[PDB]
């Protein structure tokens, strides 16, 4: 019930929303079907249109108009927009020359300068340059500010979750927005983009920017407007604000647009019909600009002009049915289009089977143009599982492609030529960002970065204490002139054990065996210096890895490698070598096939055994430092370490065999040298977190040797490749992996087919960032560096993403 019978006279678009059954006169009202009897005549004025012109000027003041031309308007803070323009002689904003904004020049009485995010819906990357001619205003904040080439949204890239994420700062796993449609089978209940099911608090986790600031004080527009609200008017009700007391006003606001969304869609991303909608949203960030300076204020007011996500071409004609690969279509229930998720229609059908739905739809057609996935075994770098909302089955589907359950789904709903939702590596799902003001830097350009980066930002930009979110706090700060967060290196929790040798060969009872016994005063001393670390800064070149975590763990020096061993988990958490450009590949001799060597520095208790991989018939071993790449035959013998063997699969071990053979060299000779950084990483309930013990549900068959869900590598060169990686003065340069630990290749369509033709393309699918393997493994990189912790939280960030141009 509305009572709708009271007015809004005195409360048109009031911050403080009422309570029913009373009527709001808020800008969500319309939403909600509950506004007052008469806010269309007192809050939605059309009169006159929204521009003075010359007859206007000075006019009396008459309060049905849209906006004002007369004496007193600049007073009542409603003139519209172009009054000084028309009236008194004034320059428009984009036609004035920019210069530095190196302080902020604020009216009296503001305690700080305003932040307004100008957000728009489905606005491309690629519109900023191939839209610059028509894009006046825009183009203007972009040179003359701080930008970013393109701003990576998250997956799935659809408008509630990202929209979402940029408030927050959090993965929608951790927000709980996880697409435009959900079913919590907890609530048993369906959120949908239209109905009122959504305005339920409960689906909305984490703590929202306007949140975040009215708990410590700092006051919030509303950011959310009704799509019958027009854009001028949105405009206009800002500028009202800015004009309030100063015990009343506002420091945060955000302005959204629906286009160029709404005919993306219609369209295509560069449908000729495209170019009008770019032309009204400059004109719309015109009329704010204009109207700052109206208000003295654009120079002291900071500005974010963001999109949420991009826009592929897409027609109806690229559909794949999953009715042609499931015998069983009408036992599931399918979240459609440009993703999928899959679960079964009724609880109370006991042959629901997911291994079965799974293999009907793996690698079937030769084009197939979707890929499914159980959600744990999906790429880590989406951060897309640990979510009841989240179906068990989903999708990854083509970029230009739909998945839809039947064809009668399909003509019984071609009409659009747009869409999004695919995976947020993609090129035309990419968007905008540009920072505006006297707290960004001057005509700077930034390198791309992730949404979940700018809630930090946006706090620092207000002087607010984030809530706990997934952005780094620190790597970007390189896009602010001041107020920058200072951050401290992690202190480390355990520190290591160095064990000398503490164990004859004869106390080892490991069922392992190894043709090692073949024997000099001038080399011996030098092995010697090997255990005891003389070769460590050529392997370890920015220092050992902090451990966050309380364990136990002993540092191995060696020829050419260092390792920390976990005497909790029988293996290495981390194993760091250097290839230099020049570095030879060779074989492992037909000898040393099967050889495994005891480690006599560590005890058989904390070792692992080579009987239990013979009995375990699913299970092989591989090593962490590749035996093909020892720097010579003596050497060699200490890759076959019982210290340094990990379980694999075998599967697996054609994967890890390939990266290790002919890739690491390949990137040496490439990169002119790397460091790489290689280790396990167990995350059994797909949190992204690094898992205790007690959380491991798989082991070698009869033993205490956890098995890894994931392998990881960080490969370090110079920035700077005339340099090589181990003589690197200035900047570095990484790529990253986490890799599947799968017992079968289902994943890769091609795998019969040589290594050359499918390793590679696995890998890239499974790029990460540093801060990713971060998370799962409780380790912090890159302690001893000479660079600036600031830059060195940017690299952690960077995620190699292997997309052309
Ligand atoms: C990205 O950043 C975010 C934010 O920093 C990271 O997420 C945090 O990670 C922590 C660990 O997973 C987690 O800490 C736990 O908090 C529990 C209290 O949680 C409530 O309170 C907070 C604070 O206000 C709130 O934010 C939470 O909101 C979640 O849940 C509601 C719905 O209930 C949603 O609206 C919201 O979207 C959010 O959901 C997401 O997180 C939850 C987990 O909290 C997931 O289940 C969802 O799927 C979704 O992803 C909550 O309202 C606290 O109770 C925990 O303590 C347990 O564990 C410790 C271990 O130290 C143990 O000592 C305790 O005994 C206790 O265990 C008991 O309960 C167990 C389970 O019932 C039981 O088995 C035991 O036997 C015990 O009885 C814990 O400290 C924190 O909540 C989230 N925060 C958010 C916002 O998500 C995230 O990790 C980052 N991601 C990456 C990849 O880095
Ligand atoms: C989702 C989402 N998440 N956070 N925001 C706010 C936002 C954020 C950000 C920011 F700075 F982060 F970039 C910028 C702009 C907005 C406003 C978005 C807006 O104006 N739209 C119209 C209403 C629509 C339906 C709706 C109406 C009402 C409600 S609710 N449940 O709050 O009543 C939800 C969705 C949602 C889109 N939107
Ligand atoms: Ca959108
Ligand atoms: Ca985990
Ligand atoms: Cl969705
Ligand atoms: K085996
Ligand atoms: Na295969
Ligand atoms: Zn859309």
């Amino acid at each position: 019930w509305t009572a709708t019978s009271g007015s809004c006279k005195g409360r048109c678009f009031e911050l403080q929303e009422v309570g029913p059954p009373d009527c709001r006169c808020d800008n969500l009202c319309k939403s909600y079907s509950s506004c007052c009897h008469d806010f269309d005549e007192l809050c939605l004025k059309t009169a006159r249109g929204w521009e003075c012109t010359k007859d206007r000027c000075g006019e009396v003041r008459n309060e049905e108009n849209a906006c004002h031309c007369s004496e007193d308007c600049l007073s009542r803070g409603d003139c519209c927009t172009n009054y000084q323009v028309v009236c008194k002689g004034e320059s428009h904003w984009v036609d004035d020359d920019c210069e530095e904004i190196k302080v902020p020049e604020c009216p009296a009485g503001f305690v700080r300068p305003p932040l307004i995010i100008f957000s728009v819906d489905g606005f491309r990357a690629s519109y900023m340059k191939k839209g610059s001619k028509v894009m006046p205003n825009i183009e203007k904040l972009r040179s003359c500010g701080t930008h970013a080439p393109y701003m990576r949204p998250v997956y799935p890239t659809k408008t509630f979750p990202n929209l979402y994420t940029l408030a927050t700062g959090l993965y929608p796993e951790s927000h709980g927005i996880v697409g435009n449609s959900m079913y919590d089978p907890v609530f048993d209940a369906s959120f949908h983009l239209r109905g009122r099911e959504k305005f339920n608090h409960r689906w909305w986790g984490g703590q929202p920017l306007w949140i975040t600031a009215t708990k410590q004080g700092v006051r919030a527009g509303t950011f959310f407007w009704s799509v019958s609200i027009p854009h001028e008017r949105r405009i206009l009700t800002i500028l009202q604000w800015l004009s309030l007391p100063d015990n009343e006003r506002p420091s945060v606001y955000a302005f959204y647009s629906e286009q160029p969304d709404f005919s993306g869609h219609k369209y295509g991303p560069f449908g000729p019909e495209m170019t009008n909608p770019l032309r009204e949203i400059d004109k719309t960030v015109g009329q704010l600009m204009d109207g700052l300076k109206q208000l003295r204020l654009h120079r002291c007011v900071n500005v974010i002009f963001v999109g949420d996500h991009g826009m592929e071409d897409v027609t109806c004609d690229r559909t794949e049915f999953l009715s042609n690969y499931l015998t069983n279509v009408d036992d599931i229930t399918l979240v459609p289009g440009t993703l999928g998720r899959i679960r079964a229609k009724s609880i109370n059908n006991s042959k629901y089977d997911p291994k079965t739905i799974i293999a009907a739809l793996t690698c079937k057609k030769p084009d197939q143009h979707f890929k499914p996935y159980m959600k744990q075994h999906l790429p880590k770098r989406l951060h897309y599982a640990n979510n009841r909302r989240i179906e068990d089955i989903h999708l990854l589907v083509d970029r230009r492609w739909h998945v839809a359950r039947k064809p009668l789904d399909v003509y019984k709903k071609c009409f659009f030529q747009g869409d999004h939702g695919f995976d947020n590596k993609v090129n035309s799902m990419q968007t905008v960002f540009v920072g505006y003001g006297p707290t960004f830097k001057y005509r700077t350009k930034v390198p791309p970065f992730e949404n979940i980066e700018l809630y930090n930002v946006m706090c620092d930009l207000l002087g607010l204490k984030p809530a706990p979110n997934n952005g780094t706090h620190g790597s970007l700060n390189h896009l602010l002139r001041t107020n920058t967060f200072r951050p401290t290196m992690p202190d480390e929790v355990s520190r290591p054990n160095y064990p000398g040798i503490m164990y004859l060969q004869s106390e080892f009872d490991l069922g392992c065996t190894c043709d090692d016994k073949v024997e000099n005063k001038l080399e011996e001393l030098n092995k010697r210096l090997h255990t005891k670390g003389s070769t460590k800064e050529r392997h370890l070149l920015y220092g050992r890895p902090a451990v966050l975590y309380r364990t136990s763990y002993d540092i191995l020096y060696h020829t050419d490698f260092e390792s920390g061993y976990s005497e909790i988990f029988l293996m290495p958490l981390w194993t760091s070598y250097t290839i230099s450009k020049q570095a030879e590949v060779s074989s492992i001799p037909e000898h040393l096939t099967n050889c495994v060597r005891p480690d006599v520095r560590v005890s058989p208790g904390f070792s692992q055994n080579c009987l239990a991989y013979k009995n375990d018939k699913q299970m092989s071993y591989g090593f962490l430092f590749p035996p093909y790449l020892s720097s010579s035959p003596e050497a060699k013998y200490d890759a076959f370490l019982v210290t340094n063997m990990v379980p694999m699969y075998p599967a697996f071990k054609r994967v890890w065999a390939y990266f290790q053979r002919v890739l690491v060299k390949k990137y040496a000779s490439e990169r002119n040298g790397v460091n790489v950084i290689s280790g396990p990483i167990f995350d059994y309930n797909y949190d992204g977190l690094r898992d205790t013990e007690d959380e491991i549900k798989q082991y070698v068959e009869g033993s205490s040797i956890p098995v890894p869900t994931h392998y990881y590598s960080i490969i370090t060169s110079c920035l700077d490749f005339t340099q090589p990686a181990d003589k690197c003065d200035g900047p570095l340069s990484v790529s990253s992996f986490i890799l599947p630990h799968r017992p079968d290749n289902d994943e890769s369509c091609n795998s019969s087919e040589d290594e050359s033709k499918w390793v590679e393309e696995l890998m890239k699918m499974h790029t990460a960032r540093v801060r990713d393997i971060e998370h799962l493994t409780g380790l912090d990189f890159y302690r001893k560096t000479s660079r600036s912790y600031s830059e060195i939280l940017t690299l952690k960030t960077y995620l190699h993403t292997y997309e052309s141009e």
